Formats: structure tokens, sequence, C-alpha cells
């Protein structure tokens, strides 16, 4: 690609002091952080982020909650990072999440499940460009590259 | 409920220095500790605790083992805490337990599997009241409550 | 002695989900847990606990704060456990605490410093007996004993 | 203030996958993240950041190194965060750093010491405003606030 | 048996500083380390180690990679250690590995999957004797033995 | 040098499952493992290892204890690794050790203090060559080298 995924710590993950933990789970798997910021996300941005859900009953409540406190959008790079990101986050519903996953370790409620992650490569490219301008995406050559992929 | 489950560190979990680890796995998922104590559990208490097993060949051996060293009964409170407790503990048999679970991380033998957890809400209410008097159950309002459930 | 010290997680340590962490720091140093409970501590108990401070301006405020939410008293056993307990907790003032200590890792304010620990063997014996009846103190022989002391 | 300090993961901390670890050390002490970003820092920015060092022999080499790969500037908020930040980072020279500090845990060379932190409140205010526009500084009320300071 | 399995940190696990982590995952499950060494493995040794794969297209490339940097062979002892070793390592393919497993936590590429583990008791006995002479296998009685198995 | 130090997990560190933990503390500081093995150390080897102590009353008891169960000698390489090794291990006496050090985190008795480390570069060269033949010392180029030292 290089393959990239969009990860976002939600307002409850910020409140509960889990930003570094989410980042560390990607770093220890050898994934490269290429962008990050903390922001108050606007209603208009969140409506576009969740546009696939705009027809559903819970969409207005989700958009208001996601603007009720700061969030931390970020972008990770590496092999199979989209599908591995989804596994590392765990099932949407925490009670279906296996331990070792972020939601299985930290969450008890689907509406407070700490972190968002792209569900497909097409979604990831859309979300990365929605939240970050190209100038915010940093590029570097990871020294351990020969030892993390063949 | 508020929903509550009964968790008990078994004599081997005490010996192996895993009491804090069991507690921390519930705390980091946002669950509230509401009771805890260390005790030598009597044969009569353990026979009542395991009354569903009283007809089985291994019951006398289980009751003697569970009174052979101190145990740490405790009670946790939060959404889906009974079913999530069972997932966090792992399969009864450690070799069937996924890593990330307590028994998958620490155990190799079903008869030394570190920790007990209620299997149903009806069992949890029975076990909580069997091991703790109402005066031992503490109540407080968790400050992070708005960020752990909706 | 066997030497024993009294450790108590304060209301802020309970709220912030640090009970298991405090316990684990003693367990991994080979210390034996011999008693623990969660309780709402009464004004009368806390006045006796802090009787050395009864003449000081901040005593009424300290006693009210220490009864404002549940606490977790506990007792640990092993060689040099009183003096090592004080080192493991860190300076009273978090800003004077070295990292690696509980208060240096988790605290920013002397009035919210998570955990209490006996300052002398005479204080420890007094505090243990103040908070626990003899029947609550459990005794067992630690299997790793030959490898934790000579 | 509210008191704030500027923390920056240096290019070697990014390469070595330590961004989340630095963040987590501040979060677990109850400090609030209020800004963060990943960027390629320019020579002009770094010369201003290090203006106190502009007369010294190693300044050109330091500025070139600090622009040789991406960095992660960030801002933390809470009581005594400037002086506690310096303690948490450890001595400038890793060999003088106590274990438990970031540089004592991860570093072996003063020129690759992973992370920068403000040395005074006057430096912190200058550095925060140098690296972040006011619109990038987020504000929220931490739910655990009553339990982290008095 | 006593049952034993062969575990080997591959060249990428050495480079990425994961030797202690692999060892610790077995130790915390109560397994006994009975042999370990760091070596440059020769082509002839690796061809014998992987003799089941000698007919396959990727065998020469695998043998050259496995001799391209030092490896850490080791031997662990305890109940069900072969089958539990395979679960703890995770699926061969990291993207099929559950979090909590070594490859699910640290790996993104099947050709850089950090660690080898015996797939059967017959393979384990063969591999142990291939990499270690009998004099390198140490024997001791684990003090916690009564608390890790019945 | 390249500078190297000799580290040895003592019989109590093996029993207590701390081998991986000792290794991980050096790895996360960027130090290179260059040799390791598990062995039953003979009286003659240990008398030579501790020859500086041969005149002292406790020497025979120390030599018998150090041969009473397997040990794990090892060798680490990197900048200032001898002096940093001593800091990471902590004071000889655990009660004088700061938290964050190995002995401050895990030990309560000077005669069961888990791990040995060279006290000087002259001692390190002697001890490395006493415990390892030159063929056991592995050499490789660490990919992160440009980011761990200047």
């Amino acid at each position: 690609g290089p393959e990239r995924t969009f990860i976002m710590v939600k307002p409850d993950g910020v409140q509960r002091g889990l930003v570094g933990e989410v980042i560390q789970r990607f770093e220890r798997r050898g994934y490269k952080l290429v962008a990050i910021k903390m922001m108050h996300a606007s209603e208009q941005l969140l409506q576009t982020h969740y546009e696939a859900l705009k027809s559903l009953s819970f969409f207005p409540k989700l958009v208001a909650y996601m603007s009720s406190g700061p969030v931390v959008p970020m972008v990770f790079e590496g092999r199979k990072v989209v599908e591995n990101g989804r596994t590392m986050l765990g099932a949407t519903k925490p009670e279906a999440s296996c331990p070792g996953s972020i939601r299985g370790d930290y969450c008890q409620d689907v509406g407070r499940n700490v972190v968002h992650g792209s569900d497909s490569t097409e979604s990831a490219n859309r979300e990365i460009n929605l939240w970050f301008s190209p100038q915010e995406l940093c590029q570097y050559k990871q020294a351990v590259d020969p030892w993390i992929h063949e």
C-alpha cells in the first residue's frame, strides 16, 4: 500500500487514561504511527465519519456523544494493519470480545467501547483523508523493518 | 441490578501471589470492588458453596483442597459482570483457555486453576450472600461511571 | 516476628482502581497477605488510627475525607516488611517520591496519595490490632519460603 | 494555573516504539493530555525551541538530529506537572537516571534519551505556545478530578 | 513424562528484544525452564530441525533466514506444556492469532513470527535432543509444585 | 569496547520465575544479549567466580547455596552496560534498593537477591571468560543501533 488504518480513541478512552495503552498495542506489534492529534470533533465531521449509520435510530445520540469530549484520531501503517487492527480492538460488543483485546480488557458497554478502528481498507483510506490533511501524515523508514516483515 | 458476581482466589492463587492480579483484571475493566476478605474457609461453608457438586466422585477431595490454605472471596459490580467474569477467568480447563484469560495466562491443571467465578446471576446472588453478610457489602458511586456505561 | 505491616488503600485508591496494583507490589516482593477487607471506616476508628495527629489543624479534614468512601485495610508479612513498605509506597509528598514507588507512579497531591503504610514496627502492631481481630489474621506456610529468605 | 508542561517524544523514541509508553506514564499519574501531534520539526522551529543552547558547540548537531525523523510534541495538565515531569523523565544522562524513570528504564546514551520535558514553568509556557496554536489545546473536566487532588 | 517442549526465539525475536518476554510467558504459567542457550544455528542443524519441510519450495529460503542472525533455543517442562505452548504462541499466521498470544501481540508477517514451538510430543522429544545434549538439560524440584498441579 | 557485563540469575531467581524479567529489563534498555545458558554451577567454578570473597566467613555457605539449584549466566552488550547493570539490579541489600530496581521490586533478603552483576569492567571481562568460551559469545548488528547511541 503501504497499508494504513485509522484508529480513534473515543471520549471515554481519553477520560479513562487509555490513550497511551491503545498506541502501545499497535507499537508493540511493529506498526508505525504516522499521524495523531487531539481535537474536539465537530458534529459535521462526525456525521461524515459515521455516514454509513446516518439512517439508523441511534445516529443522533452517537454523534452528540462523540462530540461531548475530546478524541484522539491517529493513523498506523504496516502489513495487514486494517484486519489486525479490528482483531486487536475486539468485538464491537465488549461481552463478545476475547480477553487480550482492547475492548475485552477495558470495556463493559458497547456505547462506551473506548476506541474506533476502520473496518475495511476502503473505509480506512476514506477516514484517514477525512481526519488528516496530507501534510499531517509523516513518513519515515523504520529501522526494524527487515525483522518485522519478509 | 446492579449486577454483581462472586470471585474467589483459591489456595493456589494465594500461594502463587496472584491476588492483586485477579483484582486488577476486574478493576481495569471498570468493575467496582464491593467486598473482599481473606479467610480459612470451613468444610461446612465449602460444602454449601459447591452443593451442586455434592453427588460427584471428586467432591470430598475438592472440599478438602479448598480448605487446605487461605482463600480470598470478593464481590464485583457492573454491567454484564457475571458473563464477563466467566470470560475473563477462562475455560475451567486451562488447556482450553485462551491466552489473555486468567487461567490461560497462569494455569496448567484444572485442579489448580487459581480462581472461582459465579456461572450465572442466580449463582452469584446465592454465593455473595453465602460468603458475605449485608454489612460487608460496601456501596459507593464511581466517579468514572458516565464513561464506563451509557 | 514474624514481621508484619499494615497497608490501607485510601478512598482515592479505591475510586481509581488501584487496589490490585498495591497488593501486587507486595506480592511480587514475596510478602504474604495475611488479612484484607473492604469497609466504610467510621470517624471513631479513624480518630484512633490517626491519634498521633489529633492535635494538628488538618486532622478533622483528614478524618472526614478518610470516611468519605470505602477503604481497603490489609496486612502483609515478611522480612523487613515495615521499612520496605515505606520505601515501596514512596515519600508522603508525591513530588518527593521516586518513580517506581506507588506515590511516584500514581499520585500528584499529598492529600490524595492513594495508600497508607505503617511507619514503625510499634505503629504496625497497633494498627493491625486496631483494624483486625485476631480471627481475621490468616496463617499459612509459603511454599517459596526457602527461596525468599535465608 | 492550571499547571501544564510540554513533553516531546524525540526521533529515537518514535523509532523504538515508546510513544504510548511515555503517554501512559503521565496518564497513570492522573495527568490530562490536552494536545498532541506527530510532525517533522523544521530547523527553524528547533532552533527556537533550543534557543538557550544556541551558543554551544553541540547545537548544530542537536538541531540536525532532532529534524532527522518525526517527533511527537504533546502537552499535559495537572498539579506539579512540570517538576513531576522532570522526575518521571529522569536525569538528562541515562547513567545518572534512577530505574523507574523513562531514561533509566529505556536509554543508554544522553544523545538518544527518547523524550524532552520542560525544565520550568516559564519554559513550559513558552514551549507550549511555540509548538501549539491555542486552537489545538483541548479542555475537558476530568471525572476523577475529586480523587486526584484536594 | 515429565512433559517437555522445545521453544526457540527466531532471529527477529532476538533483534526486537523479545527473548525475556517469551520466557516470562512460560514462567508465569508455572512452567520450568530446563535448558537455554544463544547460538548461531548452522545450515545443517536447521535442515534437520525442519526436515519435515525439506520438500517444499520455501525451505531453502527458510533455512537461510534462520541462520541469518542468532537464535535462542530453550526447553520448558510441565503439565500439557506442548499443547499449551502452541496456544501461547498463537496461530502460525499472525493475522489468525488471537490477542494475548505471542504472535497476536507482536507479529504481522508469517515469515517474521518471532518464535518456534514443538507441534507434538514426538516432535518435542526429537527437537530437544537435536539442539541440546543431555548434560545441558537441568533438573530441579520447583517449590510451588504442589500449587501448580494436583 | 564494545562494553559487556556478566549477569547471572541465582537459584532463587530461577525458582521464583524471574529469568525472563531480568532479561527483559536489559532488552528494553536496548542492550544486546550475546550469550546465555542454564547450568548447575560447580563448587570449583563458584569458588573462582567469588575468589575476591574467599577469605570471608560466609564464603563456604555462599558457594554451597549457589550450587544448590540451577543458575542462568548471561552476557549483555552496550554503552555503559556495566555501571547501568549495577543500577538496574539495585543495592546488594534489598532494603537499601530503590523501587524500580530488580532487588527493590522482588527481594527482601540479601542472601536471596535473585541476580548477580559485574561490579567493574575488569570484573566483567574476567567473569564473562570464566563462564563462557569464546565460541558461545554471539555477534550481530542491532538494527536499532542508530537510535540507541550517537
